């Protein structure tokens, strides 16, 4: 049921790390960071230009981290893809390689030092978040076949987790249009085509079959169906990839001991929710707000409930609620035993989080990092 040799599995609401051979089973926890670059225009991590890949990896872990989240495009994953904006003199062992050659060394040095891997199709192209699935020129069988390529090639790393399907279903219009117009993702509307809870059966199932040892990764919509989202106050103002409202009537047909759901969730640097107004209640009021968006989903349903990404500026260039808010969540995570988590972004150069390190490259913020920190120990 495995081709290393290990097997991971949901108990409970726990990940296990299972050795098929010996039996022996461990609980695992996702002390998680984003590295992102994969799935844009460079086709390889970013950061190459200033620092040594390795260097990075040390860096990372030496933080504490042990996961690491890995967003992908298409063409990242095949051959031929080069690279752009590495600094080769930093670099020398990665001359001559190309994007996917480059992908396999990460993950394997990773796995040298015990850091997990969450492979995340992130983009179907290399320049934004689809809405959906599919586009015009990429059919939902062209995504499931690069998943099950993918598959079939890190499947045989044992660290490799598993699969984040596809990264930020979301919507491209307000809603109620949104739940009928085919432009975005859907949630428990009915049609298969627009409904991520049916898709991610779909593209699950086939990557199942190739990997039967990987977990699959589900995150939420941003808009599910009118009578969900309408039966909650703060209903139209989740997060891309943050709405898993529609889980408890609308759950994803895959067995539970295989199934992660992962939501996203933002503070207000990405944008100012109405919620994070102290005159709304900010920031007392957020743990019901996650409680609804996504955190039932572990304390009432039990599933497994990985945070697949949340990130600020944490008062450094940014909205200085975002130091309230980081801290708020990292105390209700902390409280309600969240302990499984990817941040956004070690990267410092996303424009709306940061990351945590500085735009140096090198440096990194020491606040920020204290108070995520915290999750560790």
């Amino acid at each position: 049921q495995t081709p290393t040799g290990i097997y991971y599995e949901v108990r409970g609401d726990t990940i296990y790390m299972i050795n098929v051979t010996s039996g022996e089973e461990t609980p695992i926890h996702l002390f998680g960071v984003n590295w992102f670059g994969f799935e844009t225009p460079n086709h390889v991590v970013h950061g190459l230009w200033k620092r040594n890949w390795e260097d990075m990896l040390l860096q990372i872990k030496s933080l504490g981290f042990n996961a690491i989240r890995l967003p992908f495009c298409t063409e990242s994953v095949k051959p031929g893809t080069q690279p752009i904006g590495i600094d080769y003199s930093k670099n020398p062992d990665l001359r001559g390689l190309d994007s996917l050659q480059i992908m396999e060394k990460i993950i394997k040095k990773a796995g040298d030092l015990g850091i997990f891997v969450l492979l995340d199709y992130h983009r179907i192209g290399c320049t934004h978040i689809e809405p959906l699935w599919y586009t015009e020129d990429f059919s939902e069988e062209d995504f499931i076949n690069t998943w099950i390529e993918v598959a079939k090639r890190f499947g045989k790393y044992w660290n490799v987790i598993g699969a984040d399907l596809k990264n930020e279903p979301h919507s491209v219009t307000s809603p109620p249009a949104a739940y009928t117009d085919g432009t975005g993702a859907t949630w428990g509307m009915g049609n298969p085509a627009t409904d991520w809870n049916l898709a991610a059966e779909r593209i699950g199932k086939a990557i199942l079959k190739v990997a039967p040892h990987w977990l699959i990764f589900v995150e939420g919509t941003q808009f599910t169906n009118p009578k969900t989202d309408s039966s909650y106050k703060w209903g139209y103002n989740a997060w891309w990839g943050g709405n898993l409202m529609a889980v408890k009537d609308y759950p994803v047909n895959l067995p539970k001991n295989k199934l992660v759901y992962s939501p996203h969730v933002y503070g207000p640097d990405v944008y100012n929710q109405p919620y994070f107004g102290p005159a709304k209640g900010f920031p007392d009021n957020l743990p019901d707000i996650w409680y609804h968006h996504f955190g039932y989903v572990k304390l009432e349903l039990g599933y497994s409930v990985v945070i697949g990404e949340f990130g600020g500026k944490y008062g450094h260039g940014g909205d200085p609620r975002d130091v309230i808010w980081q801290n708020k969540l990292v105390d209700w995570m902390i409280e309600n035993k969240f302990c499984d988590f990817f941040y956004w972004s070690w990267n410092p150069d996303s424009g709306d989080t940061g990351g945590i390190l500085q735009d140096d490259w090198t440096t990194i913020w020491e606040d920020k990092y204290n108070n995520l920190k915290r999750l560790m120990d």
